[PDB]
């Protein structure tokens, strides 16, 4: 790591990069940061307020010696600028400063291409990476946050198992491949997910991550990374394209990606992880500008409430503004259609309301979520994007640790059941998720305004998938037992008000053989196993009808809190049980009441309805021994919805 200069105040009248004053005098506000390419010219701006020399270094090859280093002039706003009147398409550059008594190399923090494992910035026009019939790009229709079904995915995860049936395993083009077949025929890749009827694709780390967890010059030997080390926020990751030294490469098959989803009827989230740098001492952010880009303690040393080494500092104006107009460059070149803040919570309110308000400029349907976990870090608890101060965050959803919890079981406690697997005293935490996360009355209340803010899930990349889980706080069960209750959770999170929210693979009990934390595992554990598909097939079925339910039933994506507290009611039934109605064609629903049972008892009860008119079974009949229209008899762990029809 080495040493950091923090630089000579003298070049700053005295103001350290540590000072609040500092914050007044170097506020650029310019839209030109990073390289300005033309033919006719290349215009380069550094914002380096504590350099006191800056230089851009041209390199003719991603690994070469430099064949020119050019002094930039000192601009206004502790920018630095230089103008280059040739056709520098083609060549790669870094910036040379000088901080105090040393010398520093890094890339562009504005970076829209780089080379091989991004260690320089690749000059390049960018419009010669559009695919043909990019301006004709056009979003599927989304009425409603609460219309949304999430499938968070993982770029290698999807293709790199070798019964996938893709040809591009591992890379952005291998979610673009049609009629891709996999064990005993069965569908995989793009054709199994359309075919679920999700309307999001989620994908995990796509921007560019660290050498150090993925080496895309050694894409021939084993690899597999998340991705939560970012490396160059505004520019794809290397080894998801077909080839990583070919700057452009990268650019033009996520974008064919994005392309094809849209045109398939997906809209497409991207991760994003602004809270934290994979290295906080190698960053271009501290070799550029030392000791401001990053949250320091009063005792000058990093911030660690992201169990990273390093956090982000959102609440400085220059980062602010760069989290902003990077988010705006994935919406602008890419066409991304939302964004997942990872640790939301590291970040600062007043930046996540811009974000929120920028797009809303843009194209209000733009989704917004993260992870708003109550986290402590330097930053001042009032200014937290946390579920603690939702009330100040309109519009943004969180994922609903408290309804996952309670379904499942404790997610750190690996044996603790929950509502779904017997346990006790989970119901009023089922509840409280039903409605939405909001505040519906009595102790039925949790962080959520409106319900466009809770998303609702039981799996994730994190922690145990729900079969793994499962698994080990039911250890006296069957499979057969195990699997009734995998289903019941997934019919909770999608007729539940909110945000539905998928793991990929969850449709056929996706399991990592026990593994917690899979971050770095390799491919055997990571991959979507479509041998395991191709022999859970009627649960896919299952997923696909609950979602068909979902989407056909606007009583369950409600989009306001007054509606919930107007329409939904909680039912009478006993314990390891949770009964609602959906009453009077709430949200436009054709029917004229719902009534959802949640049966996670596995023996025979018979159970009273609301006598609300001619009760018919909608899903889960094959749990229902009898409906009398009131009274139902059923058996065996399950969900089961009747409907009063108009
Ligand atoms: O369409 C009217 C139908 O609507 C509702 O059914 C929903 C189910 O309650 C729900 O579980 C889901 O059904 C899934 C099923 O869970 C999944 O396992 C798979 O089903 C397989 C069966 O495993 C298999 O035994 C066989 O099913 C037979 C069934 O035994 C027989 O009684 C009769 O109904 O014919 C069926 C086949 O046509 O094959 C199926 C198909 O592989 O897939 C199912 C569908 O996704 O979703 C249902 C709505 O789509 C009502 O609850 C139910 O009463 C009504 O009959
Ligand atoms: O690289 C240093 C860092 O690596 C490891 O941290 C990783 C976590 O173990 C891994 O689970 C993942 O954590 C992220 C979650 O997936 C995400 O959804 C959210 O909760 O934020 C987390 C951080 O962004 O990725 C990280 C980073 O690779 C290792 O465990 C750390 O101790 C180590 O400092
Ligand atoms: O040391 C880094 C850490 O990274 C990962 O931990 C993440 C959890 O796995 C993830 O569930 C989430 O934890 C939050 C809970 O879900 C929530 O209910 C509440 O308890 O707040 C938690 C965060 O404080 O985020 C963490 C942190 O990223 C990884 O899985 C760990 O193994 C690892 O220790
Ligand atoms: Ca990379
Ligand atoms: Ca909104
Ligand atoms: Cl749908
Ligand atoms: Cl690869
Ligand atoms: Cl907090
Ligand atoms: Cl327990
Ligand atoms: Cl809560
Ligand atoms: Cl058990
Ligand atoms: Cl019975
Ligand atoms: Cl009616």
């Amino acid at each position: 790591h080495g040493t950091i200069d923090y630089g000579d105040v003298t070049v700053t009248g005295g103001i350290s990069v540590f000072d609040a004053k500092f914050d007044e005098l170097y506020v650029y506000d310019g839209d030109d940061l990073g390289a300005v390419y033309a033919p006719e010219e290349t215009r380069f701006r550094l914002w380096a307020p504590t350099a006191s020399e800056a230089f851009v270094v041209l390199y003719e090859t991603e690994d070469g010696m430099p064949v020119k280093e050019l002094p930039m002039k000192r601009d206004v706003q502790g920018t630095w600028t230089l103008t280059v009147a040739e056709d520098c398409g083609g060549l790669f550059y870094t910036y040379r400063v000088k901080v105090g008594e040393q010398w520093n190399e890094a890339v562009d923090p504005y970076a829209k291409a780089v080379g091989v494992n991004g260690t320089k910035t690749a000059i390049l026009d960018l419009r010669s990476t559009n695919p043909e019939g990019w301006e004709n790009d056009q979003k599927p229709p989304l009425a409603s946050p609460t219309d949304a079904v999430i499938y968070e995915l993982h770029v290698r995860d999807l293709s790199i198992h070798p019964q996938s049936g893709i040809r591009e395993k591992g890379k952005f083009l291998g979610l673009t491949e049609e009629g891709t077949r996999g064990p005993n025929g069965i569908p995989t890749g793009l054709d199994h997910i359309t075919g679920l009827g999700v309307t999001h694709v989620q994908l995990l780390p796509i921007y560019d991550y660290s050498q150090e967890s993925v080496d895309e010059s050694r894409l021939d030997e084993p690899h597999y990374n998340w991705g939560y080390d970012p490396q160059n926020y505004n520019v794809p990751e290397g080894s998801y394209s077909t080839d990583p030294h070919n700057p452009a490469a990268r650019i033009l098959e996520l974008k064919r990606l994005i392309q094809k989803l849209h045109a398939r009827g997906l809209r497409v989230i991207m991760d994003v992880v602004y809270n934290h740098v994979y290295d906080g001492y190698l960053i271009h952010f501290t070799k550029l500008v030392p000791g401001y880009y990053l949250r320091y303690k009063a005792d000058r040393t990093f911030s660690d409430g992201t169990f990273c080494g390093n956090e982000c500092a959102s609440e400085r104006p220059i980062m602010r503004k760069y989290i902003i107009e990077s988010i705006l460059h994935w919406v602008r070149e890419y066409h991304i259609d939302g964004f997942r803040f990872d640790l939301m919570g590291m970040i600062d309110i007043e930046t996540m309301n811009e974000i929120r308000r920028r797009l809303d400029e843009i194209d209000p349907t733009i989704l917004t979520i993260g992870e708003g976990w109550m986290m402590e870090t330097v930053l001042p608890k009032e200014l937290r994007a946390n579920q603690d101060n939702a009330e100040k965050l309109p519009g943004i959803g969180m994922f609903n640790d408290g309804m996952r919890d309670a379904v499942k079981g404790d997610i750190f406690i690996f044996d603790r059941k929950g509502f779904i697997s017997g346990g006790d005293g989970f119901e009023d935490g089922v509840k409280r998720g039903v409605a939405g996360g909001i505040n519906y009355g009595g102790q039925l209340r949790q962080f959520a305004v409106e319900p466009v803010q809770s998303v609702n899930y039981v799996e994730c990349h994190d922690n145990h998938t729900l079969w793994d889980k499962i698994e080990l706080s039911t250890p006296g069960a069957s499979d057969e037992e195990r699997r009734a209750m995998h289903r019941l959770a997934s019919a909770i999170v999608l007729t539940s008000q909110g945000i539905p929210f998928l793991h990929a693979g969850q449709e056929f009990m996706r399991t990592k053989g026990g593994v917690e934390n899979s971050y770095k595992s390799p491919i055997e554990v990571n991959w979507l196993d479509w041998e395991r598909c191709a022999a859970h097939q009627d649960d896919v079925s299952y997923m696909r009808s609950l979602i068909a339910l979902r989407k056909a039933h606007p009583a369950f994506r409600l989009k306001t809190a007054d509606e919930i507290r107007a329409h939904l009611r909680f039912e009478a039934a006993p314990p390891h049980t949770v009964a609602f109605t959906l009453r009077d064609h709430a949200g436009g629903d054709p029917d004229r009441h719902l009534y959802v049972l949640y049966n996670a008892n596995p023996g025979a009860l018979s159970l009273e309805l609301p006598a609300l008119g001619p009760w018919e079974v909608r899903f889960g009949g094959e749990h229902v021994l009898a409906l009398e229209a009131a009274r139902l008899e059923v058996r065996g762990v399950g969900v089961v919805v009747l409907a009063v029809p108009r």
